[PDB]
C-alpha cells in the first residue's frame, strides 16, 4: 500500500484522462519477447513510464518501457509494454502502482502475460500455458503489494485469492483455443513468483516442484492480487521460454530471447491468441 | 532488534510501573473476536498504546487497540486487546515491543491467541487448537524480530525455539480441558505463520498442508519468538474460524467476525478456559 | 546490487593494493571456529575491516573479523576471519561487499566454509559436507545480493546457478580426501540457507528435510551468488556441528564452540584439508 497516496492515482490517472481521448476498458501487461502486441493496437496513442505524473521509471530498458492505449480486437485497451519486477529493485507498491491508476482509468479487466520455466514435465518449450492459479513465494514472507494500511476505497483488508484467475475467461481461452484449431493444446497449470534476478538451482527447482508449480517465474503474481484487490476480472498466460533442469544434468537453454522462432513463433501465437480473446471480454455493456 | 534502544524499552517499563498499582506476572495477548477476555479482569487499568512513551499506536483498529491490566482467575495480568500485525506496515521489532517491555515489568509468562483457518482436515470451525510447534516462513527468509545485532540483557543471540511451546502447561490445558468435561477435545498441532493481508489460494494452501502446519495464520510466531528470548514461559491457543478449502472448490467460509454464534460462542469458550488455566500457571512464590 | 557504487569497489581494490605487495589468486572465508586457517599463512599481513575503506565493520565480533593476505599450500591468498550475516543487521549488498571487491583484486577463485546442522540421518556431528548444491529460502523472497539494477562490469542480469559448486573442484577434493586416507568418507549434500539468529523448531526441521536440504545453515549462499556473478570458481565445504533433532525428542547439542576436541579436531582436519586442495586449485598460469 506504502509510498504512493490515494490522490497520487487520482492525479496520474486525471492527466491520463486529460492525455489520452481514450477509456481503457481492458489492461494488458506484456512479459518478454511478448510485446509485439503493441503492434496489433489501431488509434495507438505511445506514453512514456517517464512523462506520467507518479509513474516509475525503468531502471534500463527504458524505451522497452511504455504505455500504448489503442484498440485490440474490439476492445479499448493500454498496453504496457516492459513491466516493472521486484529484482531491479522496486518496492512491490512501485511494481503494482499501474494497476492501481489502471483501475482509476475505467480499466475492469487485466491480462497478464509473462515468460516463464518449465517445471511440469509435459510442458515444452514454446508451450502456452492458461494460469489458473499462483503459489506467492516472496509474499509468504511479507512481500505482498498489500502489506501496510488498506484502502477501503480500492478495497478490503483481506481479500481472497482463491479465486483470482476468472474460471469463465479460462474456460473461455479453453473454447477459443480449440475454435482456432491449435495442434497442440492450451497447457492449464500453477505458477510459482520467485524474486531474485539469478536462475535457480536443481535443488531449487525440486522443491517448486514438490510444492505443485508447473512454471516458476519472476513476475505476475503482486499485479494480480491488487488487481483482485480492485474487483478487476483477471487472467493471463505464462509462455514456457524453455524446460527446466531437475535432475543433475548439463545446462541447456540458457537463452530466450535470442532463440530464433524458438521464441518468435511462439510468442508471435500467444499475441494473436490473446487478440481473438478480446471477443470473450465481457463489454461493460452488460453485453447478452 | 533494531530501531528501539535498550533504555527505550526501561523507559516504557518505568513509566507503566509509575502509573499502574499493577505489577503483573502474566501477559495475554488476545487474538481476532478474542478481545472480551478482558472483561473478566477485576480491577482493570485501562492504558491506550497511544498513552505509553514508546508503545507503537493502531494504524485504524485503535480503540480496539488498548493496554487493560487486572486480575484474571488468580493471576496478575496485562491483556493486550488488538495486537499488531507486520502485514498492518508494522516491521517485527515494533510488532514485538510490548513483550520486551512487558519482561521488563516482571511478566514470567506470555500467553498468545490468535484465530486461524483450519489445514488439518479433522478440524472443523469453532475448534480450539492447543500450539505445540510453528513454522516461521517470514523468518526463513529474514523476518526474524530478532534480526539485528543482539542484546545479552535480553537474551542470547542463537535462541533455540525447538522447546517454545511449553510442555507442562500444554499437559496442563490438555488435563484442564478433560476436567471441565468438554465434548469436543482439545486439539493439538503445528501453526504456520504467513504473512500479507490478503487469504490463500488453494495452490498455497496445499503447500502448507504439505509442510505439516495444521492452522495458518498471519500473527503470533515473532511475539513468541522474543517471549523465548527473554526466558518468558510461552504457551497459547488458536481459535479455528474457517476450514481450509484445498481442494478446487467453490468459496466459503468468507466471513468469520460476523458469523453469529459460531464465532461468539467458540470465543466465548477460549476466554473462559484461558481464565481456569490461570490456576494453572505457576506462581512467581515457587508454589508446591 | 545497491548501496555501494562502482567505483566504491575500485576504490577499495586499490587501496587494497596500493597497502598490501599480496596479489591474491585464491579468497577463502572462515565458517564458525574454522578462524585457525590464519594460522597456515606465511608472509602473512592482517587487515582490519576497519581500516580498509568501504569495508563493512563488525557488529560486535570485530576482532574475530579481519582480512588477512598470506601464502597456503602454493596459492596467494585473502583469508576473512568472521564473515558478515544477514541476521546481523546486514543487508546482502553488504555481507557480499568483501567478494565483489576480492574480484577486482584478481582474486579467480573462492573457497567458502561455514559450520551447520545435520539435517541427512547419515551425517553426524564432526562430519564434513562438501557442498554440492543449495536451497536459497531468502532468496526465494527478494533477499537476493543481486536484487537491483544489474552491472555489466560485474556480470549479467540473470547469471545461472544450478553449476555454482565447480564438479571438477568437487572431484578433485573427493579425490584428495582418499588420497589423506581418511578413516570416514567425504560426505555431499545440498545446504539451505535459512536467515535469522534463533534455531530451527522440529516443524521447521522437518519441512527442511522435506525440501531435502542435507545441512541448514545461516551464510554461504549469498557470497557464493555474488561470486559467480563475477565468474569467480566456487567452492566450499560446511562442518556439521551437531545433528538436527527432526522428531519430538529432547534437546541436545546446544553448545557448538564449547565442545572440546568434537569441535577442535573437526575444525583442525578440514582446516588441513583446505590446505592441501590449494594444490588442486588451478593456477591461472594455464598449469598442464
Amino acid at each position: 500500500e506504502n509510498g504512493y497516496t490515494y490522490e497520487d492515482y487520482k492525479n496520474t490517472a486525471e492527466w491520463l484522462l486529460s492525455h489520452t481521448k481514450h477509456r481503457p476498458q481492458v489492461a494488458i501487461i506484456c512479459g518478454s519477447g511478448l510485446g509485439g502486441l503493441t503492434d496489433k493496437l489501431t488509434q495507438a496513442q505511445i506514453f512514456d513510464y517517464s512523462e506520467i505524473p507518479n509513474f516509475p521509471r525503468s531502471t534500463v530498458p527504458g524505451h522497452a518501457g511504455r504505455l500504448v492505449f489503442g484498440f485490440l480486437n474490439g476492445r479499448a485497451c493500454v498496453m504496457m509494454q516492459g513491466r516493472f519486477h521486484m529484482y531491479e529493485g522496486y518496492p512491490l507498491w512501485k511494481v503494482t502502482f499501474p494497476v492501481r491508476v489502471f483501475h482509476l482509468l475505467g480499466v475492469d479487466t487485466l491480462v497478464v502475460t509473462n515468460a516463464a520455466g518449465g517445471l511440469n514435465p509435459k510442458f515444452e518449450v514454446g508451450d502456452i500455458m492458461l494460469i489458473r492459479d499462483h503459489i506467492n513465494l516472496p509474499g509468504f514472507s511479507g512481500q505482498n503489494p498489500l502489506r501496510g494500511p488498506n484502502d477501503e476505497r480500492f478495497g478490503d483488508r483481506f481479500p481472497a485469492m482463491s479465486d483470482a484467475y476468472d474460471r469463465t475467461m479460462r474456460q473461455r481461452a479453453l473454447s477459443t483455443w480449440k475454435q482456432m484449431g491449435e495442434q497442440r493444446e492450451l497447457q492449464e497449470g500453477t505458477y510459482v513468483m520467485v524474486a531474485g534476478p539469478s536462475f535457480e538451482t536443481v535443488a531449487e527447482c525440486r522443491v517448486l516442484q514438490k510444492l505443485g508449480a508447473d512454471a516458476v517465474g519472476m513476475s505476475t503474481v503482486p499485479e494480480v492480487i491488487v488487481a483482485r484487490h480492485c474487483g478487476l476480472r483477471v487472467f493471463g498466460f505464462s509462455l514456457i521460454t524453455n524446460k527446466v533442469i531437475m535432475d543433475y544434468e548439463s545446462l541447456e537453454k540458457a537463452n530466450h530471447e535470442e532463440v530464433l522462432a524458438a521464441g518468435k513463433q511462439a510468442a508471435q501465437k500467444l499475441e494473436q491468441f490473446v487478440s481473438i480473446l478480446m471477443a470473450s471480454i465481457p463489454l461493460p455493456d452488460k453485453a447478452s
